[PDB]
């Protein structure tokens, strides 16, 4: 048992809820959020400007001193940071960005790192900024993803395409 409200089940391990994942996260304070990050860990827009904002900047902060120290993230890469006042921590995971050219293909190795920890508060890789079809991306988390993931879809409108087309 956990402490994740309100979602509908998709399958035996993925959850999904029209939420912020801001707000989300600083309810259930769980123990891993997922940002949508890219390789250089700035967090300018999307889920990643609402989570490093959410932060009063300290997300930015601690990323910037890892790049400085570790380079950047490869594209379906991740790391583990700090989640500030969000969640005890924030698995930083790059999906490719279509709007940059990158191959979609990596959008599963993306969702892989998700099996690393037991359960998790995420975003749909690749959706909103990055340009990929979100219904393509609840897909591939439900094929690769084998963890307990409770997926927060900002837009209520996308939400009930999801769950209507989800088969
Ligand atoms: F400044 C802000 C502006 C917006 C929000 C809403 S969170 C959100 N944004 C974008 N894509 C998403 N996918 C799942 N959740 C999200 C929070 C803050 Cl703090």
């Amino acid at each position: 048992v956990n402490s994740f409200s309100g979602y509908l089940k998709l399958t035996d391990n993925v959850y999904i809820k029209n939420a912020d994942i801001v707000e989300e996260a600083k309810k259930v304070k769980p123990t891993v959020v997922v940002n949508a990050a890219n390789v250089y860990l700035k967090h300018g827009g999307g889920v990643a400007g609402a989570l490093n904002k959410a932060t009063n900047n300290a997300m930015q902060v601690e990323s910037d001193d890892y790049i400085a120290t570790n380079g950047p993230l490869k594209v379906g890469g991740s790391c583990v940071l700090s989640g500030h006042n969000l969640a005890k921590h924030c698995l930083h995971v790059v999906g490719p960005n279509v709007n940059k050219g990158e191959d979609i293909q990596l959008l599963k190795s993306a969702y892989e790192n998700f099996n690393q920890h037991e359960v998790l508060l995420a975003p749909l890789l690749s959706a909103g900024i990055f340009g990929a079809d979100p219904i393509h991306s609840l897909r591939v988390c439900v094929d690769t993803v084998r963890t307990n993931v409770y997926l927060a879809v900002f837009d209520k409108n996308l939400y009930d395409k999801l769950v209507s087309s989800f088969l």
